[PDB]
């Protein structure tokens, strides 16, 4: 699969030392660990998210998922630390952390903004594309794409993380694993058809289009932090002004379904050719009609032409 052979995976988990706790949330904890003096990221799952640990483990072990813009899987184990049994996911360590946190610490210029959003689009296209053959992969929809689930590399590229809610489709299998309620991700980023539960739960391409909606929101988050003529916006989450923290489903439905509202475009973006192009791009990710939204490959192409 994507990481070490399973025999090595078990020995690796035992050979890891946990050094520093860099993240904690409802998902559990993330640690900087060390394997033979090399940094690794270790996510220790909460009981609430144990099923996501299992789903992500089986995905990465059974699908060859190696791509510069997807978080690099190393191993998964149910191991003991300090006499407690724990669910570990071990990946490449990205010292910069999440795009969410990174955007609050610094600003971007044209080159670094485009590098971020193109690398996300490239990772998303690779997830979404079904590749046939013995070394191919099922199509994968992420279902919780957002800035907290994107990591930043030292070179300014990003990679998409956290495949615990992902759904997969092969020409072979017919029954998607939609898993009952479609409202599984983060409410602030949910597409209208998820919020109002009209999404065709049996149609795999419906889930790709939900990802595209969320990507447009991430594009907006990032573009706010690109400086033009010494001007930048502060970091804010999508819809931060029109809904409260931890917004309810009903909060989101009124904004996105009834009123058909979208994040506001700052006026100054139309003084800059890159931000003007990005504004147009994100609007093509947010159409109410899911089938009108651009594909990840079309977004990737457009971003490549902007530079
Ligand atoms: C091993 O599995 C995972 C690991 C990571 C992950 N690696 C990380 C590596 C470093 C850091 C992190 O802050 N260093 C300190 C630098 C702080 N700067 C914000 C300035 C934070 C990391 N994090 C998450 C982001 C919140 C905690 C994220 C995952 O899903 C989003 C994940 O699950 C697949």
């Amino acid at each position: 699969g994507s990481g070490l052979p399973f025999l090595v995976q078990r020995t690796v988990a035992r050979q890891i030392t946990l050094l520093e706790c860099v993240g904690k949330g409802r998902y559990g904890e993330v640690w900087r660990g060390s394997w033979q003096g090399e940094n690794v990221a270790v996510k220790i799952f909460s009981s609430r998210d144990e099923k996501s640990w299992f789903r992500e483990t089986e995905l990465y072990n059974t699908v060859m998922l190696r791509h510069e813009n997807i978080l690099g899987f190393i191993a998964s184990d149910m191991t003991s630390r300090h006499s407690s049994t724990q669910l570990w996911l071990i990946t490449h360590y990205h010292e910069m952390g999440s795009l969410y946190d990174y955007l609050q610490l610094t600003t971007l210029d044209t080159v670094s903004c485009l590098r971020i959003v193109l690398s996300i689009a490239s990772g998303l296209a690779h997830l979404h594309i079904e590749i046939f053959g013995t070394q191919g992969k099922p199509a994968i929809a992420h279902r919780d794409l957002k800035s907290k689930n994107i990591l930043v590399k030292k070179n300014g590229q990003c990679c998409i993380a956290d495949l615990g809610l992902a759904v997969m489709h092969s020409q072979s299998t017919n029954q998607l694993d939609v898993g009952n309620n479609p409202r599984v991700g983060t409410k602030r980023y949910m597409a209208p058809e998820v919020l109002d539960e009209t999404i065709q739960v049996d149609c795999f391409d419906s889930y790709k289009r939900v990802d595209i909606w969320a990507f447009g929101l991430v594009l907006w988050e990032v573009a706010r932090r690109m400086v033009s003529n010494g001007i930048v916006e502060d970091y804010k989450p999508p819809f931060y002004d029109v809904v409260p923290n931890d917004p309810s489903f009903e909060d989101m439905r009124k904004v996105v379904c009834v009123d058909q509202q979208r994040p506001n475009i700052p006026n100054r973006w139309f003084s800059d050719p890159t931000l003007t192009s990005l504004a147009k791009l994100m609007k093509e990710c947010w159409y109410q009609n899911p089938s009108a939204r651009l594909t990840a490959l079309r977004i990737k192409k457009t971003l490549t032409k902007i530079d």
